[PDB]
């Protein structure tokens, strides 16, 4: 249940294209998973608001949170699956005040597939793409064992 080198090398390869605009990007990949899921919306305090005005775009609140989200993954995805100091609080945050299910981590997962693809086709290739799915998948399935240890069904 881990990446070799080599796919841990092509998820770092295409993450560099998102390092350069990474607030564009995360919110990109919010925008993403509210579109396909916008289940997901229920979970944040602000969002739906912005939605039912038609102003999520150009948010001070979608920029901080897109902000957030893929400083913190990029983080994670450079430690290249040795992770627990980045996932045991992380975990804590996702399951406890905020109870976020795996299947909301599944879904922002396949958002951030979706806009790579969108954005940077000629950089995110077969064999990128089944790597950062098995990272991804890496990051949730480690989150959730830590959820069970925090009483969180996921
Ligand atoms: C790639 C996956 C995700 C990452 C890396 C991530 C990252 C973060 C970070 C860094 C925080 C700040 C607290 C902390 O630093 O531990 C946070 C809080 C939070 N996350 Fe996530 N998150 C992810 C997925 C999600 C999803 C899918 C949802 C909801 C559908 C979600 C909802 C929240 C909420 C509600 C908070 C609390 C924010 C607040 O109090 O306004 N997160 N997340």
């Amino acid at each position: 249940m881990g990446l070799s080198d080599g796919e841990w090398q092509l998820v770092l390869n295409v993450w560099g294209k998102v390092e350069a605009d990474l607030a564009g990007h995360g919110q990109e990949v919010l925008i993403r998973l509210f579109k396909g899921h916008p289940e997901t919306l229920e979970k944040f305090d602000k969002f739906k608001h912005l939605k039912s005005e038609d102003e999520m775009k150009g948010s001070e609140d979608l920029k901080k949170h897109g902000n957030t989200v893929l400083t913190a993954l990029g983080g994670i995805l450079k430690k290249k699956g040795q992770h627990e100091a980045e996932l045991k609080p992380l975990a804590q945050s996702h399951a406890t005040k905020h109870k976020i299910p795996v299947k909301y981590l599944e879904f922002i997962s396949d958002a951030i597939i979706q806009v790579l693809q969108s954005k940077h086709p000629g950089d995110f290739g077969a064999d990128a793409q089944a790597a950062m799915k098995k990272a991804l998948e890496l990051f949730r399935n480690d989150i959730a064992a830590k959820y069970k240890e925090l009483g969180f069904q996921g």
